[PDB]
Parts: structure tokens; C-alpha cells; sequence
């Protein structure tokens, strides 16, 4: 009775973005079984919205969170639960095991990705419909990794962005197709992106658009536009000299459309943007040194335009406040004629910045745009750490 | 399959009130992880009815209780929870995030929605199908703001009051007029009603009665009738000398027609009432200072005849035992001739009046309508603060 | 689609009692967030069967849990939770708030019965279909209150014995017959049986049988037989020598059949039998003083036999451990030509036994019947006191 | 609707194995309300897959916890929940009560046995459509006992294998053939197996396949090969001189097919094979003296070839990490043209190896076949022991 989705809308017009959830994990777990977490993200069904994130396998107040800076793990996996409450030990749905992930819906189920394995023996295992289907072997026995937020299908074809080997230098990204959890096609890195992490995606009119984290050299965003029809794709960088990375250098007057922007080495921070003509919208940590502060800048043609500045734009956490990873997603199943974009921002809270406790987690909250001009509030992850002490 | 509900019943004849729902929130969240709350009410959809409040974003046990007598922050949102259960962290259904909200059900789905931001620059979200739908901004740059109780629909039109301005003056009251999570139209307050809040809303052949809190002069209750098919609306305030805001000055002979009753500026309480000829009943605090007590009285015509006085009533929660907001509900999808009035109300614990705790909640109690004259009890919260300490 | 039930099959030949269900509640609840209750049972629908009880508005481990000796707050309401997992504030569904309660499926959905109130104002609501229909005042203003475990339904038509008035001498007992919630006749109690309380029922070939507790006189146990469809009643004692109320005398060698056996007054215990000529099984505690111990009994044609002796029997709890309140139910819509009679028994824990603790509260074990003769355990509620401590 | 299910596929090519779940049960419950158990397993439905186990009715913080090593006590039970998630006393579903079972769905619905009384009276109570059906008394008078995993059903019948009788000499073991419940036919144990425990089933071309353990004289493991049309079955051991059994002595270049490998006595561990010609996996313990290490090993004909060794393998569980028992399940509703081999190991934690705590508990790790040749990583219970004192 349920058809494949088509991506057979544009996207709504972004004149400000309105609050959809938050879930205030951390305030919460203080006093409730909350997992720790990190790597959040959003993802709908046809009927329903949920939050997703890594799990550390214990709780924020169990005695085990202590160490859960660390990202790779035997005690790590992807879980669901319901669109903003935290993630708890009771209401979290386990998706698939592993320290690395991705999930999204084709309309008919879901598709679900999880890493697991050693930094040199890694593999994927892709599960469609709540059932494994497909591995797939580390390629460059150095880290095999994806986007950490969902992916996006078309007509039942649901492109997925991997990468495998260095960080901090050439490195082996590849686009699977998948459809029913098979492999169709797969594709090494095209284009002039230099490397990719960690892909943030959206679909509209057919075509699907990720804003990635050049982790080598970049601090523009590299960008991948992936055709799933065809099953082919181009990449190059945002153009805008609104550097969108983190740490960055400031921002130019001029940016770069198919190189790096130089100035900061061998880090990097997940963030997305939307990039529709003048409907442009990026995010961004207000800080140019640490993950903090977060804002949407509104910067016509940044995708095109190296000379591209705001002309419009959005505070969603005080630089005074720690944001984290950002990412896209949208509500492909909702009503009207064009789909509205949406993205989330994971609140780290603890380590390394937190040092007084023994943890890392984080909270989440996520925004979607209007066609109104909405005023604006900040929206902190809320948690005194020194009750955690 | 479902259509529109409509409004096609009057009220049953109320001989007394029976026990519907109470959930012993605040005993049994002094020993597990039950959310701090405020502003609570009950609102049914064709197959169940629920409780519903603004989240704190804290258990109460959870160091972050503390602070939370404060109204609006970035941690609260519209929550709800199977009847009489409490709202607990692993059992609560976010709607909508925000520290302002309504919600109904039209026969099909329910909207929701929550306002939130900084005073100056807050906004509604509307919620339908669990989707966002349609956003608005303040119009007067302080405190938008809505219900804290259920709207109601009729054949999909469902009417909200909003207010924004301020709570000692004029302000602008608006209502508006949604279906489908969508305007159709709004107005301007008309009427005599010189100041409006909290509107506490019932629907009985095809018109809405809200009952509302007057918090600028007057100590009865302004009353708006809103015609959902027409979509205008009259005001005026409850006639009798019944006065049933808190707190009020004592009762006089001769009430108020088409102004406040002076004595008290500044103040009040959210309140209900049900005005239906001789089956009329009003409820309020049995204190004239203090949200303690409460209690239902027939009034027979109390909208309209300004020497009313009670003729038959009930005790719900005894003047020793502390009480809060209360509103109006009713299940309309229920089996029978007539639509049976129910009410509920907030028995707030902690602070102001209780200061040696940190932290502001309340539980919930809940009657309905009988056609018996049926003999009463008191209905306390039942915590013992001592065990807080 | 669903039809009502109809009583068409007769009892299976009872050999002897297998472990249906066990809940741990008072083990688990040493450490974790278990609601004290009491007066348990267990009821099915046609596709589940759950356990039923009275809850007292706190967890054991709370300190709300002081005091719960107690029967009758504004802090208790039917819950009822998932076959086998104790009654927690996250798993438990409340029913209906008060004190007394019965419930029972007509085929169709579920009709529960709650009593709330003050001792000389209480009063019935009957839900139906998880709202309320009706409301019965108390007609003898002396603690109106019903059966404590399952009713049974036959074409639609749920009879329910009530009684209200002293508990230490005549009283009024009046039997309500129901359909969809609502009245269809009720009458007083006719027969010889002298005083009711706390009927445990069962149904079969188109009967109710019913086994109550003489509270005032009677150390046999009164039973009711009820015929659905003309809605009439008899009444008598189980003639039986082998008396099965608590504390009760020693067993004489000869019963009686229309008057209560004597020794014992103004106490007793629910209980029930199964009375069905020569597969005709009794239950009781071991103990003649205390409610310790609990054993079923086969003794053929116990209804009317005042010599009848044991043939058979089983232990059910040693009378080393508490037991306390036990009622009958069955699963009318399984499988075969019979229905398998089953109960339950509480395992009372706390006061006044366990004084060093200051709450009451129980766990449940139920049996069902076999036609093979298996092998017997005791099934103690396995809760260590000194835990609590 | 649905029809039973029949073993029509055979066993996809096992190339090595991935993760598919795990619950780290032990860390999460060190702080959340996680139960106590030992002998897990997993099964599916055609919708859903579970993790199934032997509560011991407690958390693993509870007081209650202390004494846990012992297996068999009134307060256990066989409970299931979703895949993933740790047994909480909130999402644990009970299916049966006892301290031995089995579980299976025929494609219809679900069959589960458990067993439970004291050593000399025990009986079994087979559940079908989640209600009692067929009780079975004990034979022998020596702890009637099960597989401990999940039996597989084929056009509706589902074979269970039983013993009855000594751990440490000749016993009785019987295979009985279900169907909805109901005892169709039963049979002693044939063939040159000479004794018989906790066999580990799996089915495919309409054969089951069980490897079993040999308590009183082998460290080789016995077979059972069920044809469940004829109703009728074989047995010998696995013929490899690669001993599964734990304790063991060392391998030898030859070893036996139809009797015990001997050298260790009276003791054992539950664990699994799927033999499969050429496409032969064999688990084991690293150890042979403990309980310690988990390993795959590729053994072409193992069940026929009494001199094969292995040609390749997977470490699951490093020497220095607990074990445990281990069984076989696989999703016979998944898509495909053959069924893929799926396994968990027990990971055992507590006493008696690890004595300064008073309990005794397991998490899960669970595996399924690939056809790629997936890296491995190791997979440990991951609890810190010195955290729970
Ligand atoms: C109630 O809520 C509402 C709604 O939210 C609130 O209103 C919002 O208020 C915020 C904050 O002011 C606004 O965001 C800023 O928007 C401006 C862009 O708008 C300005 O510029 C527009 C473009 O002008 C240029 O082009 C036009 C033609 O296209 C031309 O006409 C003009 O002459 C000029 O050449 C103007 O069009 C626009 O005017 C319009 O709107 C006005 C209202 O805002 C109105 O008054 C006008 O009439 C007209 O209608 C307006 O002038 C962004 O520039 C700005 O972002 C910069 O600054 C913030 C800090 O404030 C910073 O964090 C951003 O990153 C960014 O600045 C950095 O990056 C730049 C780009 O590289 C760089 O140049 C800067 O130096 C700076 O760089 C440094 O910091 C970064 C980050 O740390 C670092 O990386 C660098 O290295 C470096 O160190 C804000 O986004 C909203 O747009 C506004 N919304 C609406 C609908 O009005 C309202 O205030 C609330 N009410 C109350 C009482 O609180
Ligand atoms: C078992 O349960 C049952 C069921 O619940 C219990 O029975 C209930 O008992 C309660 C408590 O007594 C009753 O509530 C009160 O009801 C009276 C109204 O009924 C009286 O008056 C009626 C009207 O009489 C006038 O008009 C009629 C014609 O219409 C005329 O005939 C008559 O002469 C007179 O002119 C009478 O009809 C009625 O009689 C009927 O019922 C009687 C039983 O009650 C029966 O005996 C008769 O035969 C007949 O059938 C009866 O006399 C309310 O007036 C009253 O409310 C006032 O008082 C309470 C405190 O008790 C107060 O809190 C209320 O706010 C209110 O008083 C305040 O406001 C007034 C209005 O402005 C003001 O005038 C007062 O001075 C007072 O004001 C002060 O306090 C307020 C609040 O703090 C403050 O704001 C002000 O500023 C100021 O300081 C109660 O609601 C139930 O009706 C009754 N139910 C039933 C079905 O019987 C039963 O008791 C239980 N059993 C046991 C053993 O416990
Ligand atoms: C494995 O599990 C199995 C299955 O559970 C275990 O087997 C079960 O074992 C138990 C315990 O022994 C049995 O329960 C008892 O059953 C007897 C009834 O059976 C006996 O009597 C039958 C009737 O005999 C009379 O009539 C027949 C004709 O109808 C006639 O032939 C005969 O001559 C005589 O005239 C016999 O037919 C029956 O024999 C059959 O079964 C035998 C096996 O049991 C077998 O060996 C035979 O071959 C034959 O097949 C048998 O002799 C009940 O009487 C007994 O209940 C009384 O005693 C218990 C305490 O043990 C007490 O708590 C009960 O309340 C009751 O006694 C009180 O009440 C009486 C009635 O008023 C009174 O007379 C007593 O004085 C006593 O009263 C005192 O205490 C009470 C309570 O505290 C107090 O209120 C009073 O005031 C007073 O102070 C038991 O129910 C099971 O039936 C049996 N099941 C099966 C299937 O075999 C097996 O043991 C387990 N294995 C192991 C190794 O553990
Ligand atoms: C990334 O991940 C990948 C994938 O997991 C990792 O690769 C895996 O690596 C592991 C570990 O090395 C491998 O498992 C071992 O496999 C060998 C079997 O393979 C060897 O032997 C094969 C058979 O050879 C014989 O026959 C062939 C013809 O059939 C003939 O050609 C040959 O000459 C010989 O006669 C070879 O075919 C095979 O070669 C192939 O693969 C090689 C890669 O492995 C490749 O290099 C070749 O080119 C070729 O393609 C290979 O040589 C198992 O033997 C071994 O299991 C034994 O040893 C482990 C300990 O390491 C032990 O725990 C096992 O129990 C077992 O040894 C015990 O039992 C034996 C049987 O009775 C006994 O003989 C032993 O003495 C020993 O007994 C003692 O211990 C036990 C247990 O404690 C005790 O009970 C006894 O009493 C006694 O005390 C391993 O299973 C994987 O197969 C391999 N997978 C793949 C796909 O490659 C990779 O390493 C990872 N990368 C990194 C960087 O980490
Ligand atoms: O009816 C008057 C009062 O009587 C008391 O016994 C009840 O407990 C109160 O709740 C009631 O208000
Ligand atoms: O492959 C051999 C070993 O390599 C290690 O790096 C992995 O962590 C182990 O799990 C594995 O068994
Ligand atoms: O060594 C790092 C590990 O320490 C503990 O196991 C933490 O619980 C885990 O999250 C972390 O990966
Ligand atoms: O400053 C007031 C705030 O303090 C803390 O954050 C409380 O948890 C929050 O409820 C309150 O709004
Ligand atoms: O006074 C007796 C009452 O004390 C406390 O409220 C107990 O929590 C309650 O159960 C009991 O009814
Ligand atoms: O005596 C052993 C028993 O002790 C306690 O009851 C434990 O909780 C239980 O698991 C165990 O069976």
C-alpha cells in the first residue's frame, strides 16, 4: 500500500526558523536514567519524527559514563526515540550496533547503517526494515565511517556518503546506492571536494545535496550533489567567504568554490546548510576557536558566489553556550506543495571542555523554517554541571 | 474514515460531580522520575482521554527542581500522559515546545499549540497532525500568550484566545480561527470584556463558551461566546455577584454585567465555569486571598442575572489544602444524548506558599458531571512536604 | 465485529493447579519504582490478560508509603499492569479512582467499577469502555463497596454484588445488573446467606457462581448463584465441614448449609471456591488464626454436602509465608470445549505482621488448572523484610 | 491470514559473522533498573526479533540480587523485549514462569514452555497465543529441564527436547512434538548420543539440527537431527576432534562419532554449531578449562569427517572477557533465498569467578552470517565488577 518517496517538491521559502524540539537530556538525566550520548541527528517516517544519536551504553549518572569521551567503542549503538524526550534506558530503540551511523526512510521503511569494529578492521552493516541485509569491509583499514545524520532516498534509491582512511590527508570517500538495503552502484569521490566527513543531506526536485566537513585543510564546506536518479554525483566547496567550519580562521572577503580554504589543519566540526539560490541558509558555531555558539546566517547564492555575504540572520545558542555537530533533515511526508527545511544542534556538555566531570554527552534541539519573520531566542542545553559533582 | 466532530449536543443537566482522574503526582514523584509541571489540563481525541501541562524540564527530585516557581524558559514544553498516570519522564508525550500552550482535538487529529521566546519577541507554533503547520509572531512585544487549557473544534474550525500585552492594562486579545492547523481568520476582543486570559473553553450546540481571568480590575470573569460557524464572538463578564477569580474581594449582592468588579487589581487566577440557564456552575478557590479550597456552586443564571446566588454546591479540595488553576473540558466523542461538563484542577505544591522547598509542581484532580446527586469528598495533592527536605 | 460473550462451556475437570502468573513485586520493588498496593486480582479481555489491584498513590520505597495499612484514601485507584511484571509508575494503566473496585469484558470492551468517598458519602462509577456511564450513590452511608476481583459477563449483562452498611452485623447487599454501563435492574440479596462481602466470581452454562465473606457471623463462606439472563439470584452457605473464611474455628465434622458456621466474629478474608459437584475445589489459608499458608482443597459436592470431606488437594503457599486475599477468575475467550478455572492469592508484606516496616503491601501469584496431576511448589512472595530496613 | 511457517531455505554460505545486537545489560543496570538473569537467548516472530532470558526476578542493585547464582527459586521467569535494550522491570515482557524454557513461533503465533517446582515434582506448562495449553508432569523426578533457546516449527510443528533424570549419568531425554500447543506425539531419545542438555536448535529444508551438551562423560558435542514431517529423529556426536564443550581437554588429531570424547566429567556448557557440509561453524570457548572467550571456527564436515580441523575462524569474545552459554536462532521471516545462521553468547558476570559481589548476571552479544569476509573485533560484557562494590 506504500509507494517509494520522490523528492517532487523545492523547498519552502526560509524567511526564519521556529523551534520543533528539544529534549533537554542532560538537565534531565541529572535525576533520571538517561543515556549518555553524542553524534545526534532527526529522521521521519511516514507517520512519525524521531531523534536519533550513538549511544555510550550507560547512563549520564552511572559510574560508567566515565571515559565516554572516547567515540569508538564495543558499547556504542544507534538508537531511536520519541521526537523530543531524552534518550532513556527505558524508551531508547536500539536501530543497529556500532560507532558510526546513518538512517533514513524510502517511503515504504527505514534503512538503517551502523560501523562497527577495530580503527584498522571496520565494517558496515546496512539494515533495512529492522533486519540485516548487506556488509560491506573497511576499503582503507583506517577508520571506515559515514554521515552521522540521515540519509535521503528517491524512489527507493537512498544514496549514502562513507569514508575510509586518513583525517588529516587524502582519504577514500565513496557513494553507495542503496535500495532495499542492496548495493546498486557504488562511486569513489568525484569532483574538487579534498576530503569528506561526515555528511549533513537533503533532497529536493530529484536531486540530493550534502554539506560535509573537510577535516585536511578546509575550512569552507565541501559540498556533494548527488543525482539518484542517475546514481552520479559532483562535489566542490561553498564559494561564500562565510566560513562555515570549525575552528576557522575569520572570514574573508573572498572565499574558494574548488579548494580548501586554508588556515586551520586537521579538525573540523559536522554542519549542514541549505543552499537554494537566494533561499541560502548556513550554519555556523559563532565561535571561530571552540564549539560554541551556534547561528543561521541567511547568504544569497553561497553555494555559487565567492564573494556572498548575509543579508539576513538567526541566533539559536549564545556564544556563551556549547553547541556541537549540526545537521539537516526534513519531514518528506508533511503537508503542502514545497518541504521545509529543518536542521538539529547536539549541545556537548562535559568533556574536554567540562573537565569537573568524568563524561562527555549532549542535548539536543532542532529548528524548521517559516515564511514568517519570527523573533528569535537562544536555547541553551540548560544543565548546571556543578550538580553533577 | 473520521470526520469533523460537531458540536450538535447541549449539556447534560449537572446534579452533582463525580470523580474522573487524579494522579498523585507530587507522592509518588517524591520516589521516582516524574517531571516537574505546571499549568495542567485534560483533553480527550475520539479514543482516549489524557493530562497534559507545561514540562519544567526537571524531575522534581532533580537538583534542577530548583528555580522552577519561574514561568518561561527554554526548558519547558506542552507534555501529555495517560490518564491519571503521572507525567513521568519515561510515559510523557512532547507536543510542542514552549512555555505558553492549547490543544484539541477536531474528529480527525489534534492541533497543538506552544508559544515561546524572550517577552519581547515571542511566537506561536501551530501543530497539526504532529507536524508544524503555521507560525505567528507577537504582535505586541510582550508575553504572547495563550489558554493552558483545551480549544475547541466544530466541524474543523477550531477557535483559540490569545492575548499579548500587558497583564495590568489593555492588551491585544486576538482570536483566531484554525482548521487543519491553518487561519481562516482572526478578530480583535469585541465586547465588554475590558481584559482577557486564560480562557477556559467548552462547545455545546455549535457555539464555544470561554471562561477567562481577568487580571487587570476585575474579580469576576469576563465571558466570551464564539459562534465557530460564523466565526465572530460577543463578551461580556459573568453577571452575578458570585465572584469567582482569586484573589477577589467578598461577595456583594449585585454583581457586573459589562465591567470588572473592583477591589483587586493586578491578579487572578485561571478559572472555568459552565453557563447553561439554571444548570449553571461556577467553580472557584474557597479563599478570597489565596489558591486554597475550591469549590462548585449552582448559580442558576449566572451569566445573566446579576443577583444570582447559589441555590446547590460541592467542596472539591478542603481551604486547608492548597489548589491553582483550574479549566474546562469535556468528552465529546462519548455515547449519549448529551455532552457531560468536566473540569480539572491544579493543586500546586511548593513555592511561593510552601518555601522551604526549592521548587514549584502540582498534581492534577479531575470530576465530570452526574445526573445523581451524588455525595462528596476533598481531593488534596496528598504530599507531605517534610519528606522533601 | 466483536460480539458479546456468552457463558456456553462448562468447568475442565480440575486434577490439579499449574503457575499461571508470579509478579516479584515486593522483591523488585526493593529497588525500583514499584507502587504499594493491595486487593489485587487478575482479568481478561479477548486478546490479554493482566493483573488489577488498588493502588495507594506511592511507591514502597517512598516515604508516602507510611501509613499505607491504611484502606481508604483520596490516594488510591485501580491499576491494572501487564500479566507477570509488577504494578509500576510506568508499566500501570489506572482505571477508575477510589477504593473498592471490580471490573470485567463483556466480549465487546470493559466495564471497571470504582468506590470513592468518606465512610457515610461514598459512591459507585462505572466505566464502560474507559469512560464513565453511570454513578450510584451510597444507599446506608456505611462504606458502599464491592467484589475485589473480577466480574462476569453473559450476553452483555455483567452482574456485581455491592454492599453497604456495617461490616459487623446485617447490612444491605443489593446486586446490580449492567449492560454497556448502564442499569438494567438491580436487587437486594434474597437467599440465606446473612451477611456479603468481597464476592469472588466465576461463569459457566449461562451461571454465575459467586463466593463471598460472611464478615459478621459466618466462618463458611456465603455463595451467591446468579442467572444472568432473567437477572435473578439464590443464595446460601457452602455446607462443607471444611471451612474456608480466616481466622475461622477448627473444622467439625458436619457444615451448614443456611446459616453461618460459628466461632469467629466480625472478621474474614476474601476468598473463593469452584464449585461444580465432584470437580468442586476450595481454597484457604492454612492457618485457623492468621492469614498464613494457602492451600486448595478437592471436596466433592462441598455447595451441598454438609459432611463432605477432602479427596484431594495442593499447597499453594506454605504457612510459613503470608498469603491474604484470593479470587477467582478465567480466560473465557481461549481455546476448547471447557473453561480452566483459575485465582489468584495476595502475598500480603508489611503491617501489622511486619511491623518493623511501616507500609502494607503485597505480590500476587495465580494457578490455573490442569487435567493432569502435577507435581506441587509453594510459591512465597520471596521478599527478604530486613531489606527495607 | 498468516500461515505456518515452513523450513524451505537452506543455510546461506557463512563467510564470517557480524554484529547484530547487544545489550550491555551489566553496565547500563550498574545504574538504571535493569533485572537480573542467566540463560539467554534470541527469537523471532515475523515482525519482530527479542532478546529472551531467565529473570531472576531483582535488579542486579537490588538487595534482592544477592544469592543469584543459584537457578532455581520461585522468582525467576522467562521474560522477553526488544532487541538491544538491557531487561528493565519496565520493558520486560514475562511469557511464562519457571527456571528452565524454550520459545519458537510457528508463523501463526508463539509458543513458550517453562518449567518450574521443585527438584522431584516439577512440571512443564506449554503457552501457545501467549495462554496455557498442555501441562506435562516429570518423568524422572530429577529436574525436568529444556533447551534454553528457541525451538524452531515447521508447518505448524514444533519440536522440543526434554531431560529428565541425572546431569551426571543416563537420564531420560524425550523429544515432543507440538502443534498450537498441543502434545502430538513424543519419543525417547534415539540413536548413540549418550546423554543429553540444553540442545541448541536451528532449521532448514525441512530438518532441525540440534547440538546439544553431554553433562556426565563428553567434550565432544551431541546431535540431534529431528525430520518434524515424519516425526522422527537421529543422534551422534559431532565426529571433529575440534572439542566445543567447556570444560575440555586439549584437541586431539581424532575424534568420535558415536559416543563421548572423553576426559572431563560431570560438567559442561550450552552451546551450538550449524553443520552445514563444508559451510561448518563450530563455537566455542577459548579456554578449555573455563568459561572464558567466545570463538567461530570454519570446520568442513565436522558432524561426519572424525579428523577435521578448521580452515578458518572469528574471535567474538577475547580469553580475558567472560563468557558463556550459547545458542543458535535465525530470522526465518527475512527476505532471501536462504536463511542465515545467527548465534548469541551469554556473557556471565559475577559469581562465581567474580566473588566480590553477591550476584550472578549476564549481558548479550549476538552474531549473524555474512557472505562477505567481514574484519572482526571482539565483543566484552564491558562492566566495570569494581564499580558495584
Ligand atoms: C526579535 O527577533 C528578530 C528576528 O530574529 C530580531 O531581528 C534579527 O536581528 C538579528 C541581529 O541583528 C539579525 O541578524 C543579523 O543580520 C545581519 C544582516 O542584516 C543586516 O545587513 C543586511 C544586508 O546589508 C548590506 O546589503 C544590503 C543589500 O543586500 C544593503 O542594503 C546594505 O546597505 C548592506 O550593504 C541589511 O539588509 C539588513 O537590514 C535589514 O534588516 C534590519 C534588521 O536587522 C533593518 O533594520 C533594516 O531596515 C533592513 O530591513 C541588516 O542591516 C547580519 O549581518 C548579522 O550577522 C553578522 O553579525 C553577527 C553578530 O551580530 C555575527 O555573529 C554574524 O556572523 C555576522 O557577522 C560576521 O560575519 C560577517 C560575514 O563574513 C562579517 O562581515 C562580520 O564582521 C562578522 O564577522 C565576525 O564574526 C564572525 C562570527 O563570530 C566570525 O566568524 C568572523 O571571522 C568575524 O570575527 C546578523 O545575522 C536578523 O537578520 C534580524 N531579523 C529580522 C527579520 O529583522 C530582533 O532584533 C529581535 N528584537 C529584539 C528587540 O531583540
Ligand atoms: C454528603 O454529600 C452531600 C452532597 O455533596 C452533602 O450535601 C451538600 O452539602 C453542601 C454543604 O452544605 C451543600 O452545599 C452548599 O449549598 C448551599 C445552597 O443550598 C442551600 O441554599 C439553597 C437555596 O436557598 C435559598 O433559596 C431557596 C430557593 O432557591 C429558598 O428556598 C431558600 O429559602 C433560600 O432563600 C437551598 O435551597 C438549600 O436547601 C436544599 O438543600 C438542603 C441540603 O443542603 C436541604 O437541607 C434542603 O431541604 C433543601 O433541599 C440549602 O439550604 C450553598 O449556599 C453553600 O455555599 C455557600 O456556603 C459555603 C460554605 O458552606 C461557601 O463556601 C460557599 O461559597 C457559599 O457561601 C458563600 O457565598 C455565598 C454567595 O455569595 C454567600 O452568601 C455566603 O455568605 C458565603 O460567602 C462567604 O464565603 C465565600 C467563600 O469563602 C467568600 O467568597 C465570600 O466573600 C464570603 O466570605 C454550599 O454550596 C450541597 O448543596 C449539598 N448537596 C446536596 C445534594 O444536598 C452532604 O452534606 C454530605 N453529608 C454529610 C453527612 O457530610
Ligand atoms: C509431588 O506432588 C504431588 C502432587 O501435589 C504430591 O501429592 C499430593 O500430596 C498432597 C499432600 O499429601 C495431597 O494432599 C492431601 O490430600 C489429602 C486427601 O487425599 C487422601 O485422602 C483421600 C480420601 O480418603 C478418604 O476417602 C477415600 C474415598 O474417597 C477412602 O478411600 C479413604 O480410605 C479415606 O476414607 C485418599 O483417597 C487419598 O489417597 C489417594 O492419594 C494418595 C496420595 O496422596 C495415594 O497414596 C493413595 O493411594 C490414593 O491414590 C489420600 O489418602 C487431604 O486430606 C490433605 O488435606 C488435609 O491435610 C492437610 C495437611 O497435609 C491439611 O492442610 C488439609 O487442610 C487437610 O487436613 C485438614 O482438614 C481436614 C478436613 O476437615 C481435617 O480432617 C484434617 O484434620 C485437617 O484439619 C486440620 O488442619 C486444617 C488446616 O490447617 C484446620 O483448618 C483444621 O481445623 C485442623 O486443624 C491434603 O490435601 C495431594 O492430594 C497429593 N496429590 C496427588 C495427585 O497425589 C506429592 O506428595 C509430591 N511428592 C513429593 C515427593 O513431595
Ligand atoms: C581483520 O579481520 C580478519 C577477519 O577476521 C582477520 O583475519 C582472520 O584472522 C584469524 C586469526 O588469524 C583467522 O582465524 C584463524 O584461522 C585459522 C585457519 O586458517 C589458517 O589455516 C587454514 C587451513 O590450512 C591448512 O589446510 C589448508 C587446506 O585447507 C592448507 O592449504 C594449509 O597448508 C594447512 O594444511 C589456511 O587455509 C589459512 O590460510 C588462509 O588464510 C590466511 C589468513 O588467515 C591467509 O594468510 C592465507 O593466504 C590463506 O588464504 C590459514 O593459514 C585457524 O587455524 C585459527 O584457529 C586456530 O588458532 C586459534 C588461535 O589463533 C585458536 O584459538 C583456534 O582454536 C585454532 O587453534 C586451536 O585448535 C586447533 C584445532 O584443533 C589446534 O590445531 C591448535 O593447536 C589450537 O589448539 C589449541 O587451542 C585451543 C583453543 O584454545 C584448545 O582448545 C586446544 O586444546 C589447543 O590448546 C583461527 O581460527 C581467520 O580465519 C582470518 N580470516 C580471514 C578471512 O582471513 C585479520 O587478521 C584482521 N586483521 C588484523 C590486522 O587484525
Ligand atoms: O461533606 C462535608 C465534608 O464531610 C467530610 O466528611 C468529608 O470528608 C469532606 O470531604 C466533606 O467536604
Ligand atoms: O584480529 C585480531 C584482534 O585484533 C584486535 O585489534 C581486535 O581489537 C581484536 O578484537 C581482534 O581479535
Ligand atoms: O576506555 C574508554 C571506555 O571506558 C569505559 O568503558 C566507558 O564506559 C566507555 O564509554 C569508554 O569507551
Ligand atoms: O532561572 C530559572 C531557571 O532555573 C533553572 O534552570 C530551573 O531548572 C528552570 O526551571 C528555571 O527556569
Ligand atoms: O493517614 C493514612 C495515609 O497516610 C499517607 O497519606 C499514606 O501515604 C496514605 O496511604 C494513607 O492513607
Ligand atoms: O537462596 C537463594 C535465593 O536467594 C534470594 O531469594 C535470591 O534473591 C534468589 O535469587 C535466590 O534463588
Amino acid at each position: 500500500i506504500r509507494d517509494f518517496n520522490n523528492l517532487t517538491k523545492g523547498l519552502c521559502t526560509i524567511n526564519s526558523w521556529h523551534i520543533y524540539g528539544k529534549d533537554n537530556a542532560v538537565r534531565i538525566g541529572e535525576d533520571s536514567d538517561v543515556l549518555v550520548t553524542r553524534e545526534p541527528y532527526v529522521s521521519c517516517d511516514p507517520d512519525e519524527c524521531r531523534f536519533y544519536a550513538l549511544s555510550q551504553g550507560t547512563t549520564i549518572r552511572g559510574k560508567h559514563s566515565n571515559g565516554t569521551i572516547h567515540d569508538r567503542s564495543q558499547y556504542r549503538a544507534l538508537i531511536s526515540w520519541p521526537l523530543s524526550s531524552p534518550p532513556t534506558v527505558y524508551n531508547s530503540r536500539v536501530e543497529c550496533i556500532g560507532w558510526s551511523s546513518t538512517s533514513c526512510h524510502d517511503g515504504k521503511t527505514r534503512m538503517s547503517i551502523c560501523i562497527s569494529g577495530p580503527n584498522n578492521n571496520a565494517s558496515a552493516v546496512i539494515w533495512y526494515n529492522r533486519r540485516p541485509v548487506t556488509e560491506i569491509n573497511t576499503w582503507a583499514r583506517n577508520i571506515l565511517r559515514t554521515q552521522e545524520s540521515e540519509c535521503v532516498c528517491h524512489n527507493g534509491v537512498c544514496p549514502v556518503v562513507f569514508t575510509d582512511g586518513s583525517a588529516t590527508g587524502p582519504a577514500e570517500t565513496r557513494i553507495y546506492y542503496f535500495k532495499e538495503g542492496k548495493i546498486l552502484k557504488w562511486e569513489p569521490l568525484a569532483g574538487t571536494a579534498k576530503h569528506i566527513e561526515e555528511c549533513s543531506c537533503y533532497g529536493e526536485r530529484a536531486e540530493i545535496t550534502c554539506t560535509c566537513r573537510d577535516n585536511w585543510q578546509g575550512s569552507n564546506r565541501p559540498v556533494i550533489r548527488i543525482d539518484p536518479v542517475a546514481m552520479t554525483h559532483t562535489s566542490q566547496y561553498i564559494c561564500s567567504p562565510v566560513l562555515t567550519d570549525n575552528p576557522r580562521p575569520n572570514d574573508p572577503t573572498v572565499g574558494k568554490c574548488n579548494d580548501p580554504y586554508p588556515g586551520n589543519n586537521n579538525n573540523g566540526v559536522k554542519g549542514f546548510s541549505y543552499l537554494d539560490g537566494v533561499n541560502t541558509w548556513l550554519g555556523r558555531t559563532i565561535s571561530i576557536a571552540s564549539r560554541s555558539g551556534y547561528e543561521m546566517l541567511k547568504v544569497p547564492n553561497a553555494l555559487t558566489d565567492d564573494k556572498s555575504k548575509p543579508t539576513q540572520g538567526q541566533t539559536i545558542v549564545l556564544n556563551t553556550d556549547w553547541s556541537g555537530y549540526s545537521g539537516s533533515f526534513m519531514d518528506y511526508w508533511a503537508e503542502g506543495e514545497c518541504y521545509r527545511a529543518c536542521f538539529y544542534v547536539e549541545l556537548i556538555r562535559g568533556r574536554p571542555k567540562e573537565d569537573k566531570v568524568w563524561w562527555t554527552s549532549n542535548s539536543i534541539v532542532s529548528m524548521c523554517s517559516s515564511t514568517e519573520f519570527l523573533g528569535q531566542w537562544d536555547w541553551p542545553d540548560g544543565a548546571k554541571i556543578e550538580y553533577f559533582l
